[PDB]
């Protein structure tokens, strides 16, 4: 409880009806960041499979981190966004840097779904 700890809150919008889906993950090693990278980017794409969940929002809290710790989570937010994009289509994520929070939301341009002859 200080703001040293890298608290990542991943918001996956599958059409928010019941509750906002918040995923709790922490970074310290770049290897951990990479492990969480494949977890979030796969599990997000799994939600998109049914509804075409084309709204994704990555929120991350940071303040008392090292320049390296900042770079781990920064590069992370890009690569998971490009992975979620790679699975379905679209272009890129919308990136917003802030003092306390870090908002990178992946707006997928995906109308074309369920093509069945």
């Amino acid at each position: 409880m200080a703001g040293k700890e890298l608290r990542v809150e991943i918001k996956i919008d599958c059409g928010n009806d019941d509750k906002e889906t918040t995923y709790d993950l922490y970074f310290s090693k770049a290897e951990e960041a990479k492990e969480l990278l494949k977890k979030v980017a796969e599990k997000a794409a799994d939600k998109i499979k049914k509804q075409g969940c084309k709204r994704v929002k990555i929120r991350f809290e940071k303040k008392g981190l090292d320049d390296d710790a900042r770079k781990k989570a920064k590069k992370w937010a890009l690569e998971v966004a490009n992975k979620i994009a790679n699975e379905l289509g679209a272009k890129q994520s919308t990136t917003t840097t802030d003092g306390d929070t870090f908002e990178v939301e992946v707006i997928l341009e995906l109308e074309h779904h369920h093509h069945h002859h």
